[PDB]
């Protein structure tokens, strides 16, 4: 037994604007194709954890070739093609014994609860302001430091200046 070790890994990944906006009416308030492609690279063949509201904002659809977990207090919640779990503890138990990375995909409640258990943050900082109703939550930034940053390429498909940032624990 290895009940005294945590042998999995949690990454939180998200895109936000310069106000900290991450969503509006369930959906993304911007379109930035390169970031979606980066996101798929990080989640492909891994596990993606989503709070119920975010999941439903995506039209209740799972991304292929990943395992998605939907978090909800509702014991009877079922959706198509996803695991459903009902507590942080339950998420952590799955993550401990999962062979790949358990990616925390949001939304705000999920980030605030699970970021304390994460080992890395992948943030896409979009340098523009949009209208939204959901913000990245207040977290303890004192335990994190930025270890990498790369500017994103703008083109006819990607309209906004943006940075891809990586944070690790100090
Ligand atoms: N002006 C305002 O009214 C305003 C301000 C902020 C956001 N909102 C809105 O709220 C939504 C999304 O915000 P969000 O990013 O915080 O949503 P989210 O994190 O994606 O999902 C939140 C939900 O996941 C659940 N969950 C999270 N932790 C859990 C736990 N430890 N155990 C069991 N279930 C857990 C709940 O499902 P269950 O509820 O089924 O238990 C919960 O309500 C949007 O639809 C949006 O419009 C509006």
């Amino acid at each position: 037994m290895e009940n005294l070790y945590f042998q999995g890994m949690l990454a939180a990944i998200w895109a936000q604007d310069e106000q900290g906006v991450i969503g509006k009416e369930g959906k993304l308030p911007w379109h930035l194709p390169n970031d979606l492609k980066f996101f798929k690279e990080k989640t492909i063949h891994n596990t993606l954890v989503l709070g119920r509201a975010t999941f439903e904002g995506m039209g209740c659809r799972p991304l292929p070739n990943r395992t998605t977990i939907v978090l909800t207090s509702n014991p009877d919640y079922q959706a198509e093609g996803v695991l459903v779990m009902h507590s942080v503890e339950e998420i952590l138990a799955y993550a401990d014994k999962y062979e790949g990375v358990t990616v925390i995909g949001g939304g705000s409640v999920v980030f605030k609860e699970l970021i304390p258990a994460c080992d890395v943050l992948y943030r896409t900082m979009i340098h523009e302001t949009f209208e939204g109703d959901t913000f990245f939550p207040e977290i303890d930034w004192s335990v994190w430091e930025k270890v990498a940053t790369v500017p994103g390429v703008v083109d006819e498909k990607n309209l906004y200046a943006h940075d891809y940032e990586t944070y690790h624990r100090n």
